[PDB]
């Protein structure tokens, strides 16, 4: 049963554990493959989104990382939430490896847009991984076109709808190939007022198709092109969570933290930006 796989002692799964156990991120992912609408990238040592870092590190400075922090704070996961896609930077393979021999008590979990899962799904097996996230934020065409302005793949460009139905192609069927050798996977859902917010709902029937076992519906951070666009209320977005756990389980403690944030998701550190800085 995938049920029986699906269990909890990692606090991004299960609420009651999420201000308890810790969680590591390396950012050693800053290439990315696609572009979000909402997605802004950053290097600062300040703001708290999710694709934001105090510096980049090297996948060997990131084993250096792990084990110091490990010292220091109760640490139960490894994960690599990177910038960028951790499927599109090849050290975070070159990070898993290490890590594998270096830590196997900690749990590695990894955040992806699906768009490289069914070319690199067999080498998330091989390295032992045990959680991925993917980033699903729609599933037809006339909803994903408005969300995604281009797509990287095999060495060429995609466009518009173009763009959208390779992503969706690669995420979903990324989903089951993931399932089916044991991983287990969580899918999160940025609520964008006015897009797909009538939409969440058909998106969790269709990961729940692919084997996804957890679903995270978090508010948007109004950034990127949509800095313009109102964050979704807390009672609305708690509406779509009550209509989704319907269907399959939800989790309800998402801070959107950095792809450099270690420690516990209740009282968590983030990397310093590092001395270059003078006038
Ligand atoms: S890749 Fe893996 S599941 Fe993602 S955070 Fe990182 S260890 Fe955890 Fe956690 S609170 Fe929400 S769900 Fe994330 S943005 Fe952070
Ligand atoms: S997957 Fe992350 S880094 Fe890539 S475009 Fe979306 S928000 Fe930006
Ligand atoms: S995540």
């Amino acid at each position: 049963t995938r049920f029986a796989h699906i269990t909890k002692a990692h606090p991004c799964f299960n609420e009651k554990l999420h201000d308890r156990v810790g969680r590591v991120h390396v950012p050693i992912a800053p290439r990315c493959n696609i572009h979000c609408k909402f997605c802004t990238r950053d290097i600062n040592e300040c703001e708290r989104r999710p694709g934001v870092t105090g510096r980049l590190m090297t996948a060997d400075d990131a084993i250096k990382h792990v084990e110091k922090v490990k010292e220091e704070m109760p640490i139960s996961v490894i994960g690599v939430a990177g910038p960028g896609d951790a499927l599109a930077n090849e050290e975070t393979f070159e990070f898993f490896k290490k890590a594998s021999k270096k830590f196997p008590d900690l749990l590695k979990c990894m955040s992806t847009n699906g768009l490289l899962l069914p070319d690199r799904a067999d080498e998330l097996a091989e390295l032992g991984i045990n959680t991925v996230t993917v980033t699903v934020n729609a599933v037809d065409p006339e909803i994903g076109e408005k969300i995604y302005s281009f797509v990287v793949y095999k060495d060429k460009v995609y466009h518009g709808r173009e763009a959208f139905e390779v992503l969706s192609r690669n995420q979903l069927e990324g989903i089951e190939k993931l399932a089916e050798r044991g991983i287990i996977v969580k899918v999160n859902s940025v609520l964008i007022p006015g897009l797909n917010d009538e939409h969440i709902v058909d998106i969790a029937r269709e990961v729940k198709k692919r084997g996804a076992s957890l679903m995270n519906i978090i508010p948007l951070i109004p950034m990127g092109e949509m800095k313009d666009y109102p964050r979704p209320t807390c009672e609305q977005i708690e509406r779509v969570r009550n209509e989704v756990e319907k269907i399959i389980p939800v989790f309800r403690a998402c801070t959107q933290c950095r792809a450099d944030a270690y420690g516990i998701p209740g009282k968590k550190e983030a990397d310093k930006h590092l001395d270059m800085t003078p006038a």
